[PDB]
């Protein structure tokens, strides 16, 4: 079974690393793209760009541990933790070259230990839309002027008790729709028909859990950055943020500066958090342009 | 019948007041005090205060509009409008001579619009766990190298689509034992059957819904008092704060500061956000010498 539809020329796959299987949607050929998906969200966030990066490059997008059809994680869901998994999944299929990675919202959190430890690994690095682990995420504010702040969800999500699990058990479908249009500029993107398909993936127990427990170990990443973040990022790294309702707007360049050397940054106005989907066009352009300066099929 | 038991000497009595019937319990003999709660509780949390005080003033405790026993207002939830019903009813029991006012978190919100408009109706003043609404509320953290933050509810409150009355709705007395206990130092005050009795106050769907429409007018209190705050507070006036866990420290006192000419403070060591509750001899004790004085 597939929780969602596989885009013609890809294959729905699984492989165990460490202990754990994980899914993921593969195609195309070239040198390897990996791209992580955040929060609420699954591999298909990415089957809009998959097709046109296939055309240079193999593409391999995977569900995070414990999200989408993966199984969770066996060690923890810290960043560094989470980061194994990926690191050893893509280099399973690029074993003797660099790869691309392309990581969204928590997507970030699980991939930077990876980065940092295996710099000679990464050929070309594109983040956008969640900070980096660190001290920054202390100072977001827990209420704004217009209303909901930002990132009050950290709070909500890493409360003990199952909190968020015991209120929106029952509930995904409604709270799906409100955490995502209320973090979006563009929300008419999000059909009915397309909260459903993310709706029904994160219902599943151990995937609402598993969604929550990136939160709950999110002081424990903040921490394994701050020994990790002593040496900067080498290779070249592009941000992107919305700079509508819902987007980090010039946050993400500026904090990506204080981890890496070479850096070009982005916001994309009209746009919120989710940028493949309600800014698909001018995202899925700056993404293929900024990948294919490399060498690519 | 009655959601909470009533102190033996005291009335739970209903007046109108603007077309809105409004419930509190009263006693006592002298001049007036008025004690009002704040969010997830009721009139009931000042139910070991209220026998003290009543042997030296009258003392009314009232359920705030859509809470407890109260019914909605019927203009809304903002700071200046609630504040109306309650100076209203203030003036109903104590029209010829000035009355105190206590106040616990969103109490403070409902109040201060009508202590600053009508100063010469207000004795002496006690404000207790909760920034009075202003452009302070913006800095408080989303989160915390500890974990959950203790102001994140105003958003999570706030926010539309009616959000924490459908998370909430079926799950009323977990929700509201978790709120409690992550604002607590001293949880276990909170037996079995007083969260039984807190929660089966707040799930009445309007007082659910009413809870959180304070939130919802959070930021149109803000503006208000960013007007009436032009006009400084001169009666004399004690905050208190917690302390431990779940307690707002030294932001009571220092924000008063601004607002007020003759203001003093305490912050109690071990007490959290439920001062009447969690440290209700220190309190009682503060309270009733400051309005004694």
């Amino acid at each position: 079974a597939e929780e969602f539809p596989v885009p013609n020329g890809f294959e729905s796959a699984y492989r165990e690393v460490d202990g754990v299987k994980l899914h993921y949607v593969k195609g195309g050929q070239g040198p390897l793209v990996m791209l992580v998906h955040g929060f609420g969200q699954t591999w298909y966030e990415w089957h809009q760009l998959m097709p046109e990066l296939a055309k240079r490059f193999t593409v391999i997008a995977p569900d995070l541990p414990g999200l989408g059809q993966s199984e969770p994680p066996k060690t923890g869901y810290s960043g560094e933790q989470v980061a194994v998994y990926l690191h050893k999944l893509a280099r399973q299929f690029s074993p003797d070259r660099p790869f691309d990675l392309v990581a969204h919202d928590i997507g970030i959190w699980n991939t930077y230990p990876m980065v940092v430890k295996n710099q000679a690994d990464i050929a070309r690095l594109v983040y956008m839309q969640a900070p980096i682990p660190d001290a920054r995420i202390y100072r977001f504010p827990a209420f704004t002027a217009q209303g909901e702040s930002l990132v009050w969800h950290f709070s909500f999500f890493a409360a003990d008790d199952r909190l968020a699990e015991t209120l929106i058990a029952g509930k995904e479908r409604f709270f799906l729709e409100h955490f995502i249009k209320s973090h979006a500029s563009n929300t008419e993107v999000f059909s009915e028909r397309l909260l459903d398909l993310y709706a029904r993936s994160y219902a599943k127990p151990h995937s609402l859990n598993a969604s929550f427990e990136y939160y709950r170990a999110l002081n424990e990443s903040v921490r394994q950055n701050a020994e990790l973040a002593k040496t900067r990022l080498q290779m070249p790294t592009m941000t992107l943020a919305g700079g509508g309702h819902g987007g980090m707007g010039t946050f993400q360049l500026e904090q990506m500066k204080a981890y890496a050397e070479d850096v070009e940054g982005h916001v994309l106005p009209g746009c919120g958090h989710w940028l493949p989907e309600e800014c698909a066009a001018p995202m899925n352009r700056l993404v293929i342009d900024f990948l294919s300066r490399g060498r690519h099929h």
